[PDB]
């Protein structure tokens, strides 16, 4: 498959769809659900959620360029924002010349936390439960025989005190649960209900909260890219001072907060859009994504920046990554299929590691731009229609003046 | 306006729909909108992204019972997850009794970063600048006299300093900006490329990033409940003891970061559907969020629970929370404008009391269900 969707950005939706179905040898079928409204049927909707009166659209687009360890890949996009498909098109077209984005990722695994209080003896517990780590990891297995066969189930697990709380003792127990292609939230639920009363014996207490941890730690998916000074010369800056501008921006965001926030949304603009195209839980991967970002004490970025002994800029993203091929709605909604067909990922881990490729693309798009000619330019450009609406026209704005106040005068 | 619907969970679709559009009057053209799929116009959705080859479409629910500062109010969501829509009604009906959600929140303000590189004398550059902020403020109200016209604009200046990066010292200006019924992002990043040369002219520094922060802590709003151990009985355990195992579950959040991302993450499984249901910017409302949470040097709880004197559960909500009425797409896309209708709301921080009240509220759900859980 080849990626460059040559033109894209000029194709109508029905001339980009049926391009995408002949790269994809998609059936007619699978073209008719994106042709045509209502993909959802209501009574799949009504039975994904509570209280449901409707559905509420958001486009669906696909980013170009990507390639993830040397294969071309199509991206599904959905998301309210402009700028954000151009730009991660724009940064994976220059990753291109350069080997596109390469990746990797752990094993799937999970936390499954399981808090013990009324005991007066918290960190005595704790050594109680490492010696019968073993049963209690079998026990964990025993619920679940078909993620062990698949190659998934409870590994490991630690355990973490807080002897001291306003509101007493407590022991955390984490079991470490690899989840296979799973986001793994019902899964390991499971397993901390299966061990709970196992764990009441051998400690003397009480058990209270069991539940998964989003803060996924040990589930990481990492990307790497490389774009060289040539690549980011403008009529206005030589492409090494565009690099020194770039290492400037990621100082900024790694000091402080104000910054690093901004930073990171940038990212998760890129990451967000294709875990909802996907049917995934997007809660869940902003939530891993914020708390990694502040697990030194500090709230900082959670890509790096810098530049290799040829002066090429070189950065990386490895962030916390749990989404699933399986599970939630990934299977309900016949568009996170078709979406899987268009990304032909077949583990979950794979998706999780185009999802880091995207974010950081996504990252590399903000930086540069707010680098050289600043973030208005561009994306202001393309938010002309929606300045035109809130004024009360957008051809005559792109003249580089796109203002609601500009937009009242004409 | 009465937001209980009874046997609104087990009404069908179409019915739901017919009662709330009685509740509020809604149009022929209002209840067509959600009666009949694809209510976003592939020219409108081209036009909103980049490379479109179609829609995409999640459920749209309407939460129940929830009641802003005594006023009954009827919240849309869009999400995909099970159980999110009904614990915050559920949790909505508790709060009822005791008087509901009460709510408040600061003016609509924005901060916008301008980041200056190179300055050989950054602390006594950010007094000069300081000094002449009176300047530099005018010029950022020049990109923007609609906005100024209805009462909002750049207010003030703060500047600080970042002695020790490995790039050198840095100076950070940021314009203070009341954006009103703007989410603020463009405005204010407009603004902030404005004012750039000026402020390099008298830091003497080359100008970085211009641009907004996320980190909007100067634009919170708030959110209250109260429950009583009478509401949280269950079959196992008294209402005493479930708001006992609440504010333990609370107290595992605040020192636990592993448990206070699931605990936080709870709270936006209530506010990004309201969000992404008012065409609003989720990615900005996260990351406000889960940088807040973590200011102190230790990411926690966004919520708090205690127990008062007379022995009932209380809980707040304090976060940035940047949302529009008018800009991005909360205008562009028909049904963010009509779940705009249905909320009622006049100004953005209106929507925004609405968002707190429902993280806050969803939270406490979450929290009820995990502490009332047998053990098997
Ligand atoms: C791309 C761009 C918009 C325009 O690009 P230029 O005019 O300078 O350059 P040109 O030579 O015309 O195109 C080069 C390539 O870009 C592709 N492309 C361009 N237009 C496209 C379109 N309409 N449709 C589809 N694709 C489009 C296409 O692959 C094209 O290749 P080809 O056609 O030559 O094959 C460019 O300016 C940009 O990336 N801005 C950053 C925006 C950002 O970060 N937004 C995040 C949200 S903002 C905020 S929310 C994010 C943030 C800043 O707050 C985050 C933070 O603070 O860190
Ligand atoms: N990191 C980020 O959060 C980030 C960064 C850049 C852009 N964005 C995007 O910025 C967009 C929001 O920008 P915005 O909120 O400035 O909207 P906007 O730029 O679409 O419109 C704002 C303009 O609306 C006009 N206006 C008319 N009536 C108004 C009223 N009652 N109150 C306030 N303004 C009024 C003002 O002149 C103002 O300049 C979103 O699409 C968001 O995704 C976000
Ligand atoms: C139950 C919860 O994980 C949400 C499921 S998406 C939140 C929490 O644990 O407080």
């Amino acid at each position: 498959l080849d990626s460059r969707l040559p033109a894209f950005r000029n194709l109508s939706p029905a001339a980009r769809l049926d391009h995408i179905g002949q790269l994809l040898g998609l059936s007619h079928d699978d073209v008719s659900l994106l042709a045509n409204a209502g993909a959802l049927p209501m009574d799949i909707a009504n039975g994904m959620i509570e209280n449901v009166i409707g559905t509420f659209e958001l486009p669906y687009a696909v980013a170009s360029n990507f390639q993830i360890n040397g294969r071309d890949v199509l991206v599904p996009l959905v998301v309210e924002e402009p700028s954000i498909v151009a730009a991660a098109s724009y940064m994976a077209k220059l990753a291109r010349a350069n080997g596109g984005f390469t990746t990797s990722s752990s094993a799937p695994l999970m936390h499954a936390q399981v808090q013990i209080v009324g005991i007066q003896d918290p960190l005595n517990a704790r050594l109680s439960l490492l010696r019968r780590k073993d049963e209690i990891i079998e026990l964990a297995n025993r619920k679940d025989q078909l993620l062990n066969s698949l190659g998934g189930g409870c590994r490991d697990i630690e355990v973490h005190t807080f002897a001291d709380t306003p509101r007493g003792p407590m022991l955390v127990a984490h079991l470490i649960v690899d989840v296979r292609d799973a986001m793994g939230a019902n899964t390991v639920n499971t397993m901390a209900e299966a061990v709970a009363p196992l764990m009441e014996a051998i400690t003397g207490g009480q058990v209270r909260l069991r539940i998964l941890s989003n803060l996924a730690d040990l589930r990481l998916a990492r990307a790497q890219v490389r774009i060289t000074p040539q690549q980011l010369e403008t009529a206005e800056f030589s492409g090494e001072a565009v690099i020194e501008g770039i290492l400037d921006a990621y100082a900024f965001a790694a000091v402080d907060p104000y910054r690093a926030a901004t930073h990171n949304k940038g990212i998760m603009n890129g990451i967000d859009p294709l875990i909802v195209a996907t049917g995934n839980d997007w809660r869940a991967v902003e939530a891993g994504a914020h708390a990694y970002a502040c697990r030194s004490g500090h709230y900082g970025s959670l890509t790096t920046w810098e530049k290799d002994n040829n002066g090429h800029l070189v950065g990386t993203l490895e962030m916390p990554m749990p989404v699933g091929l399986v599970g939630g709605a990934t299977k309900t909604h016949p568009l996170a299929q078709l979406s899987l067909r268009i990304l032909g990922v077949k583990t979950a881990q794979a998706l999780a590691e185009i999802a880091v490729a995207v974010g950081l693309a996504q990252n590399l798009g903000a930086m540069r731009a707010l680098a050289t000619e600043g973030i208005q330019r561009g994306h202001m450009a393309l938010h002309a229609r929606n300045i035109a609406v809130v004024a009360g026209a957008r051809q005559l704005v792109e003249y580089h003046d796109v203002r609601a106040d500009r937009a009242v005068a004409l």
